[PDB]
């Protein structure tokens, strides 16, 4: 019955060398915002978000943590619920640091307190912003995967829709060629198309075997689409990052609309939220593979919650889905030490989280406090 | 800490002085099946299940026991999930023992270790084996309805579908005139009726305006004959407690079948499946009211989950389903000493499950081996 | 290895001191048309079918007689298989003379043939074809009415849909207040009417509570209707007499058409099509009620049918569908020595099926072979 | 005659020499559960259930067998449908027994007894359980595919979803070089895949001209899933092997879910049942080819209800379903002296079930009474 009674907030910023982006455009920038929740015993937790620094400062330091101090740590369904009716992305972090208090006062991993590991190594994918700002974008992009596939990657995601169909095929031919057959290659739309211009790729799809998937190609206002698209297509289409939590994914999953979806801990309400997605994939016989673009610390506690996730096949070698690993330049990503090994992570399995935050990282990119265009 | 060492096993068995019954038929005893899972560390747990003696029996001592015997209590999920391959009773059971086991491992309550209570007390409706083996059936009914009445329940469940219309209605309004309309009622046909049958109390309904809801009026085997009796009548209608885990609630409520789903924890594959199941239902927009007839133990778990479950709807004061509560003979409802006053069930807050069982009535009905009926 | 040497055929006609009828128009005669299978054991079946004398009587002389001379009387499901091809009504009369001979040359009763009855007691109503050529209809229908209810029939049939509403109306109002409430009255509409005249009596239906239900408001041309009807009137829709066999009603129970199905052993394909059916009922959860309206010995064999059943519910007095009993002027009727007494049909437990048949009615109604209008 | 006085049971087990299996797992034993019924008279039957042997016997010695003594044996539909209740595997053998009995009582063959044969000869497949516990997994299949083609085998069955699909494709390749485009060929993937998943055998489906169908790619619990995929695979589907009932396909079969049915004698609730299943099939113009795996007295009377069942094409040298036909070590398969030759059963045309139990391998075999596993 131990009471919250400080909360500390890292708002981070880093602008970045080089621009990259998808469809919506080039990013210039990265931020994370994390938080540590302080108990009476001293026993602390942490948690991240990721929105615009500036509102999401004032968020927490004028309506969150006044709300949150003196409360009980171990309220956690309820806290998170209250907070999630205020801003949903703060709600997420909330029940990230609240979960770390947890697994410590009851002296367990994170897995441990959800009920035990199925696994302890997750696979992953490296994640590409494969656009940039160059006439020479696809030799840059080439390069780039080629990097990754030096480091033992098998499976990567790479962007089209941001240009004609005829110059983005370019660009997939390209890396086709490079990467070999081998090599899964999953293409992110970012919703850019209608059901006619996505299907322009079925020709290829019909001659390449090493698609993983196709990652949302169309908006999701009219679910009939998708479930248009996917009967059409020889490839499994992925999607619904942008989803709020499990009562968003139920009609899309009723109307047979995904094979794949794609919640992330950072944008559904928290991490019991994030694990009842999952979950409700299985219930559905609908696989599962996390957005996880700009997490590392709520990366982790998508790590977690894959581990934590029963099979969704009876393939020796072929049952459990990967996650999101961002390969672009962004310092956050060791924000935890824990990255791939031959496109595998094994799970961290001390107490709480298992590791600890990097501080130094805190440190050097500390929010200056101003509007950042 | 937690390698399980032990298994201890307590079939209970007591011959009814008095038959009662539903549609099926009558019952003419009450069973019981409890386990206790010892870890090196002392830390033990209990489980409840219910089958017929002498096959679960067997289960245990010779497939259940020995595999779990060296295991790791704390890979909960895990061994759940194997052990519901050769029997889903038995695993429900296991998974109990091992929840007590983890939350007394981490020095909380099973509501703590699920993430915090919404609320400290649940609703529970006085549930009645209204048929007798009698030509005054009716009259003791009746008798035996006043009698709870009076220990203040506000909502009664009783058996239709056993007699003819005409017999059932004479039961109901006998009831309606002793019992009036401050009372709810619901009614129970166990899958006697078809959809033409089960309308004709929709006359009755018309005027009533203290019925709960209709009770598993139909079989499941056409789920769109619920979807089109439930837009004709009047009351809500419930149902699905033979439904064996969440997967098999989803093609029901995508199919708008039910207004209340009826989860039993020891007929899904263990308590946290049972957890997912009401998840599910609001994740859905449905409601959801456990299925508890047999069962004590395993009735304790149903409404810590309860407690755990956020509201259904934002009316202050009726916003949280009821529980069954069996009132009739049965020794095992002591087995826990937790009752309801007046219709309310006040949530055990102490470490692990707050209670003990109580080895008194554990001692009194252990089964003498015989085999029956 | 018995076989089939010999067959004799009883063309019978009958025309009616006083003419009756339905939606359609007058009946002005009856007919019947028996065979009867000669083994070379010596061991005889018998079967009867309904259709045009002149038709019919050629079908058999000229081409089913010489086709079955000569095979095996065992082979059933084979011949009546090709003779389907021929003339399905003819093929349920040898398939009923084959029945005898199996049951027969196997020492049982149909019944056991088919494995065993349920029970040995069979509900009927009292089917009246209630128009008649009179201003003073509807006296004479009130009348006849009451002389059934005299021995104890409690349901009834009778006709609508033949003229106006209010014309129908006040028939059907001159019987509600003889009959009174504990009787039961079906309304036979033989396809009259569109939704919409139908739906007038809906009215009505709100205050009766003695209607047993509406039979074939519509033609079948549209099942969507049925469909639609069905969940708008307060009383269960039956129908499907003219439906050829089991893959005719798949698709009418697949759209929810009808609460009650109402083979006919004649129109189908043969006694095993139309257990076939009566199988399908339960299997698709609707009652199955068997026309029967010009059957004797095919009626026989719709009650040994029944008796074969399994309940429709679980209500200990409700729980077997009637079978129609024509109580119209029809000497047909005694060809099988059994009736109802009280609205109950005990079923003849004996070998073969229990019972002779009447040579007098045989012999007095020989059709002499003409052309009738 | 025909009451029940003695029930003897034969539990009988056999340890694998060399383990086999299917995406479920290894194989690592067979067994058989033997019953033989005795009525007064003297005549006897036979019946076959298989089923976890501790569990089985204790059901067949302690509710079973008391219930059955001192019954008429020609009650057949009503025991076995109160036989349900408790145990469905139970009142298949108890069905098949009865079925014996009656038709040695009646002095006829099975297939006589329903009416009739269709036919005398059935075609089978031979049936692999692919997987072994070896490296050399592929090169056993192929010799062991190939020694069986010796045999005149014309069709095979083999195993999918337990190892990648890239593996599986390597597997099925050398499958497809040894045998050749003369031999048909089946996949089952034992419910691993979801759509996608199984979509991804297509690619090969389209150059292929030789797979007889696809089995059980997936689950059942979401149907839409099944239309899904059906419409977009270039072959059949089947599946149903573990549906309880003809009431359970029948959702099935009207949304369109399978081109082939796979109810099997030991998993529906009885002979009579499972002959539902087949004339359902045919009524909804699907498929339907028996799952025989375990059973060899129930796989003749698949064989005997296969030979009843009229055709399902027009085809005049293919219009009969293939039969399951396990050719794995398992000297069960001698329990009835009746094997294919070239591919194809012929039925044994005496009285009753026209053979005898080999009473040696019953002896051979007697279950120890030990636990296994």
């Amino acid at each position: 019955l131990v009471k919250i009674v400080r909360i500390e907030t890292f708002p981070l910023f880093h602008r970045l060398e080089k621009p990259y982006g998808d469809a919506n455009g080039f990013k210039r920038y990265r931020t994370c915002y994390l938080i540590r929740i302080i108990t009476e015993s001293g026993i602390d937790g942490w948690g991240e978000c990721v929105d615009w620094l500036p509102a999401l400062h004032v968020g927490f330091t004028k309506r969150i943590i006044p709300f949150l101090l003196g409360k009980q740590a171990g309220s956690r369904l309820s806290l998170v619920r209250t907070i999630q009716k205020w801003h949903q992305r703060a709600a997420s972090a909330v029940s990230m640091a609240l979960t770390e208090i947890a697994a410590k006062a009851a002296d367990c991993s994170v897995c441990e307190l959800w009920g035990g590991r199925y696994r302890e190594e997750i696979p992953v994918y490296a994640s590409f912003q494969s656009y940039s700002d160059s006439p020479q974008w696809i030799s840059r992009s080439v390069s780039n995967v080629e990097a990754q596939l030096k480091k033992g990657f098998e499976q990567i995601k790479v962007k089209i829709g941001g240009t004609s169909f005829k110059e983005d095929v370019r660009h997939i031919n390209a890396l086709q060629h490079t990467a070999g057959s081998s090599i899964t290659m999953i293409l992110d739309a970012n919703q850019s198309y209608d059901a006619a211009a996505a299907f322009k790729w079925e020709r290829y799809f019909s001659e390449w075997t090493n698609i993983g998937w196709l990652e949302e190609p169309l908006p999701f206002d009219q679910p009939q689409d998708y479930a248009m698209l996917r009967s059409r297509l020889s490839v499994p289409v992925a999607g619904g990052e942008n989803m709020k939590g499990p009562a968003q994914y139920v009609p899309l999953l009723s109307q047979r609309c995904l094979d794949i979806i794609q919640p992330d801990v950072m944008h559904v309400n928290g991490i019991d939220e994030f694990r009842d997605c999952l979950q409700l994939a299985r219930y559905f016989g609908v696989r599962a593979s996390a957005h996880a673009y700009d997490g590392s610390l709520s990366r982790l506690y998508a790590l977690f919650a894959q581990a934590c996730l029963p099979p969704w096949s009876k393939m020796k070698n072929d049952h459990i889905e990967p996650i999101e690993w961002d390969v672009m330049e962004n310092p956050f990503t060791d924000l935890v030490s824990l990255q791939p090994s031959k496109g595998m992570v094994h799970i961290p399995k001390g107490k709480g989280i298992g590791t600890e935050i990097n501080m130094e990282i805190v440190n050097r990119y500390k929010w200056d406090g101003s509007a950042y265009e």
